[PDB]
Order: C-alpha cells, then sequence, then structure tokens
C-alpha cells in the first residue's frame, strides 16, 4: 500500500473529479524534471474537458509552471487541447514547442535555480493549485517523490489546493534517495545559508511537507515517464569528448585540477552524453558530480566506478537506462542524492564547490557569445534551463557542440548569434570535432583568432575569417569588431535558401 | 608618522627608482576602484620612461589589471605613454577607451566579482608587481588601503614582487572602515562559505595581509583621488527617479516589499543622484545599501539616520563629498563598510540579503535583453562592471535609462540590441523618462508590448511598433519575431548618417 497515512486514504477520487478541481484561468504548479515524475493521468482528464469546453465556446487554459521538462501526457495533452495559455520554465515537448513558436502558448525560460525564488515572489501569480507526482504518502503525511524533486516543494508551499498522484509504476525503493531541505533558500529575504560544503553532503528529509488540510484530491495512477534514448556517440561526439579528455589531462599536469577534477554538471543533450561516456573509461578517478541532472551517460559513469557519487535534481534516462536503475535501485541508491533545483542550480552553491560546467550550444559567434536556445534569434528549441545557473558559476564554463548543423547546411560557428544566452564572460571553452578552442586571458579579437581556427568547420572557416579580417578594417570600433550590414547574413542566407553556404 | 612598523621604513625610495622595478611585459596589479584609492606617482614615473624608451625603439608595456576604474595619473598617463598592452576589468579614461577602441590595448571586461578568482587561477599570468595604495602600514606590518579595497588583497597574495604607495592626503582615520577577510572567497575549490547574512555585518580585519619579505619598495606621496564632477539631476533624471520611486511605493503598499525596502545597489551618475535624492524625500525608513560604491547622496541619509549603513568597495564621491566625508571621518568610519570586491560582489550574499539592483544601460532591444558596453555593437564604453553580478543575483532587477541618447538622435530601445550584456531573465523593470515597464510574468512577446508602450520614445515608438508587427507576421520563429535583415539596421543608418530617424525621401513602413 502506498499511502501509509490511513487518514488520507480517504481523498482517494478519479483523475476526471480531480481536473474538476482546475479552473480556466488558474495557475498550476507541478512536479516534472527532464521527463521524470510529472503528473500524468489528472492532465489527460484536464486536456479532454478543455477541448469540450472549447468546442462549447467556453474559454478554458491553465498558466502551467513546472520544475523544468515534463513528457507526452502533460505538456503534450495539454498543447494538443490548446489548453496552456503560458508556460515555464523549460518545455521538450514538440506539441508545446510548435504552440510557443506559433504564438498560441506564451513562454518565458527562467534560470531554472530562479524559478522558486519567482514563484514565492509571486512574479507568476497566486499557485491555484499543486499537482505532485509521489512514489508514497509515508504514515505522518509526508510525500515521497518519484524521479524527480524540481519545485515540488515550493509548489506545496505556495498552492491553495493540493493535487497528489500516487504512482505505482514509480520504485518504492526511490524512498530515501532526495534531500530536501528545511531552511530558506527561495523565501523572503533574508534567506538562509545553506551548509553543503561538498557535493555529497545531505543537508535534509526525505519528504515533501504538505499541511493535509490542503490535500482536495490523492490519484492512483499508473503510467511510465517517458524520455527519449541518446544518439550512440557518434564520430563528431566521440572527436569531442576526445579533445575535453585531452584538455583535462593538461589541466591536471599542470596543476590546475586535482586528478579528480572537481564536482561534473553535464547539461542536457547528445554531446554532454557523449563526453560523460568518454569519462566513464578515463584517467580520472573518484569523480563527483554536482549536476542539474543524471544523465545516461552519468549512470554509466557510476557503474564503471569512475564516478563514486552523484548530485542532481532529476534524472533523466532512457526508457533503457530508467529500466537498468530500477533493477538494481540498491546499488545506485547510494551513489544518488536528488535535491530541490533552487539548491541543485543555486550560483553560491555551484561557486563554493568549483563546478565545471559542460554545456551544449545551438551557435557561438565569433567572439564566444553563445546561443543556447533561438534558432534564426527567434524560434525556440527547449530553452535556457540551467546553463546560466551553471556556466557563470563555475570555476571552468565549457560549451560543446558539432561545428556544423542541419548536415552541414548551418555553421555552428557564426558571424554573430542571432540570441545570446551566454555572453563572452560566462564562456571560456569552446569544443566542436574540429577542436577546441581555450579563450581564458583573451580579448574579444583573441578570443576570435582562436574559436575561427580551432572550432569552425573547413567548409566555413573561410568565410568566417573573411568577415573578421573585413570587420577589422571598417567596423565602428575595434574593440569587438562587426559589419553590422552582414552579421546576421548567414542566418537570413537560410531563412532564404535553407543554407548557410553561398550558392 | 604613517608607516608605523620601523623595519619597512628602510625600504622607502624614490618613486623614479621604484617604477624601474616594473619591467616590460610585467603583469600589474593595482589598487583603484570608481576612480578611487589606485597608485599615482609611480604609474607617473613609469610613463615617462615608458615614452622615453619608445622614444629610442625600445619596447616597454605592461598587463595593468585592476580592481575596476583608475585616473587619470595611471590609466590616463599609461595609455597616453602607449604603455598597456593588455588591460582588466574596467575602465573609465578616455585615453584608455582610445587605445582599447583603435586595438593598442586588448580588453576584457570580467565580472568585477570574478576578477579575483581567475587571477587565482591564472587566466591574467603570473603577477609580477602589486602596487597598491595605503594610509598606513601597521606596526605589525598590515597594510591599511585607502578610499577603495577592489582586488589589492588577492593582487597581494599573487605578486612576486610588492610596491607600496602611502598616501599622506588620505584620512588616517580611513584605518577601520575596511573590512578585510582572511577566508577563502576566491581562492583554490572547496571555497568557504561567506557568513556575511546582514549588510553591516564585519568578517574580518582592518588591513591588508603581505609577507614584509615581499616589500620591494615604498613610497611616500601627497596627491587627490579623481573625485569627479558632481552630475546634478536633470529634467530626464528626476523623472526616472519619480517613476520608480512610485513603483517602490506600490510594492511597499502590496507588502512585496517591506517600509525599509532591501539592501539598495546603485550604479553611479545622473539617474542614481536623482534616485537617492528621492529616497532621502521618500516615506522610507532604516534603509541599508550593499553596493560596489558609496555616492554623494548616502552621506546626507546616513547623517540624518534614513540611511542605517552603506557597504561597498569603493568611494565615488565629488570633491564636495570627498572633502566632507575626511572632515568628519571619525562619524562616517562607523556608518560605512569598504570590503574586497569579490564580497561587494559575490552572487551568493547579493542573492542572499535581496538586493535591489538598479543599473543603466547603452540600450534595450523590444524584447528587453540589455546592452551595457559596446556602442554599435564593436566600441567599448566602459565595461560590463558589477552590473551582471547585482542584476542576475538580485531580488528585483532594474535598468533606468533616458529613452534616447545623442540628442535624441539615437534609441535606447531598438529592434535588437548590437550587443548583449544582461539578457531577459536578468531584467525585470525598465525605466525612462517615458514611464516604468514591469515585466515580471511576461513572455518576450508581451514583453515588447510594455517596453515600447511605456519606456520608448515618440519619436520612436512607431517605427518599432512596426518592425515588431511585421516580425510577428513574418520571423521564422514567433517566440520572440525577428526580422533579419533590418533587426540591426537602425544601427547602422546611425553609423552611415549620425541618426536612428529615418528619411522620408524613402519608404518606411511606419510612415504609412
Ligand atoms: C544545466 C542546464 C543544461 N541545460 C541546457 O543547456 C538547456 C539548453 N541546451 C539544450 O537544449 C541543448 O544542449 C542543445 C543546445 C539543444 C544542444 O543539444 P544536443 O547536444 O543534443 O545537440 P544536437 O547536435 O543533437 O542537436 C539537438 C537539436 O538542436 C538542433 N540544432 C543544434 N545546433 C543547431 C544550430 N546551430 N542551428 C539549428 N539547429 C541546431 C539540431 O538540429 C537538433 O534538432 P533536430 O533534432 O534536428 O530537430
Ligand atoms: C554595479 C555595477 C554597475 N556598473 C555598470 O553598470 C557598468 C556598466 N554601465 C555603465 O558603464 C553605464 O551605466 C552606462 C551604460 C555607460 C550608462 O551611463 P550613464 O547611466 O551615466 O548614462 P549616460 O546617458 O550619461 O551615458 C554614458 C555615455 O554613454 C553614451 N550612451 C548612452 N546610451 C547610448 C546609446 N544608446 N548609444 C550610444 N551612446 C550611448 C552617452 O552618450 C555617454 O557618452 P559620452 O561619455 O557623453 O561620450
Ligand atoms: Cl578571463
Ligand atoms: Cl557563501
Ligand atoms: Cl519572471
Amino acid at each position: 500500500e502506498r499511502i501509509r497515512n490511513v487518514a488520507l486514504r480517504s481523498k482517494v477520487c478519479p483523475a476526471e473529479t480531480a481536473s474538476e478541481l482546475i479552473k480556466h484561468g488558474d495557475v498550476v504548479g507541478t512536479s516534472g524534471f527532464t521527463g521524470a515524475g510529472y503528473p500524468k493521468e489528472v492532465p489527460k482528464a484536464l486536456a479532454q474537458r478543455m477541448e469540450a469546453a472549447h468546442d462549447r465556446g467556453e474559454k478554458y487554459q491553465i498558466s502551467l509552471i513546472t520544475g523544468a521538462s515534463t513528457g507526452p501526457q502533460l505538456d503534450g495533452e495539454l498543447a494538443k487541447a490548446n489548453g496552456v495559455y503560458f508556460r515555464s520554465p523549460f518545455n521538450t515537448d514538440a506539441t508545446m514547442r510548435n504552440r510557443i513558436n506559433a504564438g498560441e502558448t506564451e513562454y518565458f525560460d527562467n534560470h531554472l535555480g530562479q524559478v522558486a525564488g519567482r514563484a514565492v515572489q509571486g512574479n507568476y501569480g497566486k499557485f491555484n493549485i499543486a499537482l505532485v507526482e509521489a512514489t508514497a504518502i509515508t504514515e505522518d503525511g509526508g510525500i515521497v517523490p518519484t524521479s524527480s524533486v524540481g519545485n515540488s516543494q515550493t509548489f506545496l508551499n505556495l498552492a491553495e489546493k493540493v493535487i497528489i498522484e500516487v504512482n505505482e509504476w514509480q520504485n518504492p525503493m526511490l524512498e530515501g534517495i532526495h534531500d530536501i531541505w528545511d531552511g530558506n533558500v527561495s523565501g523572503v529575504p533574508t534567506r538562509d545559508i545553506v551548509p553543503i560544503v561538498r557535493a555529497d553532503q545531505r543537508v535534509g528529509g526525505p519528504v515533501l511537507r504538505v499541511n493535509p488540510d490542503k490535500i482536495a484530491a490523492i490519484v492512483r495512477t499508473n503510467d511510465r515517464d517517458r524520455n527519449a534514448p541518446f544518439a550512440a556517440p557518434d564520430e563528431t561526439a566521440k572527436a569531442i569528448a576526445g579533445y575535453l579528455l585531452d584538455f583535462f589531462g593538461h589541466e591536471v599536469k599542470q596543476n590546475r585540477l586535482p586528478p579528480s577534477l572537481l564536482p561534473l554538471q553535464s547539461g542536457v543533450g547528445n554531446v554532454a552524453n557523449a563526453v560523460l561516456e568518454g569519462l566513464k573509461e578515463g584517467p580520472f578517478e573518484n569523480l563527483v558530480g554536482y549536476s542539474e541532472v543524471i544523465q545516461d551517460g552519468m549512470l554509466a559513469m557510476l557503474d564503471s566506478g569512475r564516478m563514486r557519487i552523484a548530485s542532481a535534481s532529476s534524472f533523466s534516462l532512457s526508457p533503457e537506462a530508467a529500466e537498468e536503475i530500477n533493477n538494481r535501485m540498491d546499488f545506485f541508491r547510494s551513489k544518488i542524492i536528488l535535491r530541490q533545483q533552487d539548491v541543485s542550480n543555486s550560483p553560491g552553491i555551484i561557486r563554493r564547490l568549483g563546478c565545471i560546467a559542460m554545456n551544449g550550444m545551438i551557435e557561438a559567434d565569433i567572439y564566444g557569445n553563445v546561443n543556447s536556445t533561438r534558432v534564426m534569434g527567434s524560434k525556440m528549441m527547449n530553452g535556457i534551463g540551467g546553463s546560466g545557473d551553471f556556466a557563470r558559476s563555475s570555476y571552468l564554463s565549457i560549451f560543446l557542440s558539432p561545428s556544423t548543423a542541419k548536415g552541414g547546411k548551418i555553421s555552428a560557428i557564426v558571424p554573430m548569434a542571432a540570441h545570446v544566452d551566454h555572453i563572452m564572460q560566462d564562456a571560456q571553452i569552446f569544443v566542436t570535432e574540429q577542436g577546441l578552442a581555450d579563450l581564458r586571458g583573451l580579448s574579444p579579437v583573441q578570443r576570435a583568432r582562436e574559436i575561427i581556427s580551432k572550432c569552425a568547420h573547413p567548409d566555413y572557416r573561410p568565410m568566417l575569417q573573411d568577415y573578421f579580417d573585413r570587420a577589422l578594417k571598417n567596423s565602428f570600433g575595434k574593440h569587438t569588431p562587426h559589419l553590422l550590414t552582414e552579421a546576421l547574413s548567414w542566418h537570413q542566407r537560410f531563412i532564404d535558401t535553407g543554407t548557410m553556404l553561398p550558392s
């Protein structure tokens, strides 16, 4: 029995009835982070009732605030129903992405570590509903989270009414893996000092806390987390990993990093995951993770023993990896700590621990400004996520990408980024399959020489050098030379012709 | 006597001789932050010898790393001499700015709170010289800083050799105003918890620490800081301050801020001065500053009790205010704390205290991304400074600017910023003399509607609205609509014609 508090069993009701607690205009905070631990059955019932209401000519939309990305049962279903008027902070569902890029759902991708604080400040409005997935409800009424923690504790604090989905699909042995801190991380200033001084330090307890009087409904569910698999590292990804591992090796040899490196943060995506695959058989032992997420590769690192322990807010496992950890939860449970996302992504803690940040990117310009989010400057991919949290706060900020995209039709190194998420100051190292650019110490024109020569694809490098050389001659100022008549012209060329390569 | 350690008196020597310790190629770390507490006599002597070398075909340049901005005697003299091959992290000297924008001095404007850490990591190379201005040297060889702390403790730690300038112009009773911590803020990980939980909290001691064996020279000096003329509020600044104070008043009446607000950070200038004058007149009490700087307007508030404490790394005072804080240093030393800049600008502390950040800007685009640094995308003004430290970490991030620049020929609200320092996520409130845009809760298209309607100048609003409307119809995606063919075209128009305003001899979509 998952609901171990006998009194709360009287609150069990159908998902459909529970969804009726959610009214047009409601601000709804949910569990869910990188396709892990989001509610499933209540959103589906909601979505159907929304569609019905729209047909009758009744407005029915909500504001949906999450930990980060969710899954087809939540973002997918509600987007199909046209039922979300505002979404924050991070999405990876294709149907919701389409709503966002069509202007049908309003979207703001906050820094993930800041979302709890902004919610408490009231930036999203009053929380009408918290909808949280649980593994179990303890005898004293504690809510055991599932495969993520995210913002669930904050949403439970803020919400007028609480709906809990108790998901029998989730592993009962997850209980104990979470660390939920009682202190003021994201509340009214002055905030508390968070006493984490080692990446493996537990400072909290295993359950979310909530006043039982606020629980309006408990829904028994049975449905799987769903996420995409990662691309098995190809020649490009392996080349990137090789350059980065060589780099770490040199840093250690020059005594600029310990032999066990520093706590590692590995971002979302295939490239970051391939680096981890490299590290699992690498020359750095006793590694520690202090990350936003644990992807397949990090789990692989724990398995090989190269990494001793990993801190994160969530799992981001492929279907096959997810099945792996559940068969072996007793081996992995002691190697993993799942924290609130305002703690995993705390800039104070990230800087204190000296994290190494490794993140993907859409594109960088020749001066090493980075776009993580908006293709051609206007079309959202996923969101900034915690990449800003970690890039700015880290000891070393590394960005990783194939040098081209769309089968060579796009250069990932451009004259000017069409959108900036990470400024020059927040990016020190760039790696593509062409090589590695170490920008420490360098002015912007010196950054450009390194990025162009080390990272750009041979198809595009002469064009980039041509832009830079002519900018140096003709730019308004020479500190960060640009030709404004053509800075964004490669992007426009792609829009116009389907390729950044001239005819 | 300012040098109270007898042994160190033997290292006193003339400025010119001290300057000979600095060699071509050297990396030099100096005191100096917002025009306060930078060395003066040794840089002047160095510049002379640099020029003399150059005249004989001999190379002589240094790398100059500071706290932040310095003044004519340092950045000015060395720039005139063409003596600086690399400069970091922040400059406001006009001659040095010209070297930077001509490509004669390489420049990187690091986040001010990060500079110490990157120096310790080795990003600037090995420090050959630390050149630091002092009020006094204590009996046990402690170095009492002057009108700023900046990065001086880190530079003293890293440098192979140390030169101290003891400046008798600086009031002796500055001793005690500084708080220097020996804790690991910017050293090798894992770093220490910095335990500051109140803006008035001291965690360290009154002196910089240095192994006396590294002190190669001490120079007796007597010269003024750069006390920039008071920037008297004009009507634009007063309007901006008016909107901001009205906003604060409303936040308090809605219980989203205490009647004592939260610790305040402001940049320097016209607008900040108007805001400080407004606070002195307003309905708020028990104010607290946690900032980079002490500005003129604070002294009156510390005097009256309106402000209880001001934390900063430096003084940023007019001649009037600078001489008044001197004649009353016994009083003001109890009301002010000067900290290392890696503590004044610590993101963890700024967030913990819940600072309200109020910063200037070159321009913002319609979606509320902010340029603080690079005019037309390529020409450096001053540098990012601590604006990223505070904007990102603050409880509320506010950007304040006239809606136009260059006598109306530039719009400070543009289709696309030519350079970005602060992304949308780091900017919640915009204020111009046209009004205040509160962007909390808003998507980028919603941000644009508020920025265009509240902040843009009437001469530019129709052009902005036209760009936005056509972008909404034609952009590659509609999440942050752009027209890449014309996104930077207002900037190019300024480069080519000296104005962003269009000619009616040509078609423009908003004219119809
Ligand atoms: C600690 C917080 C970490 N979180 C974050 O960094 C969140 C933001 N980052 C991200 O979303 C991902 O890292 C990125 C930026 C999408 C990169 O992901 P990744 O390493 O898996 O890259 P990958 O090369 O596989 O490309 C992923 C997608 O982006 C597309 N893409 C990547 N670079 C692109 C570019 N320069 N232009 C256009 N599309 C691009 C790529 O085509 C693919 O989309 P489709 O499958 O074709 O629809
Ligand atoms: C806590 C750390 C705070 N530190 C920082 O914010 C450092 C970065 N910020 C800064 O340097 C300043 O806030 C800014 C952005 C230069 C604005 O300065 P300010 O608020 O005193 O405004 P002000 O209108 O006086 O402008 C300063 C200069 O920039 C120029 N300027 C301002 N906006 C401009 C624009 N949109 N286009 C071109 N020039 C512009 C202005 O003409 C003036 O130049 P001059 O010295 O007369 O040749
Ligand atoms: Cl650097
Ligand atoms: Cl801290
Ligand atoms: Cl917000």
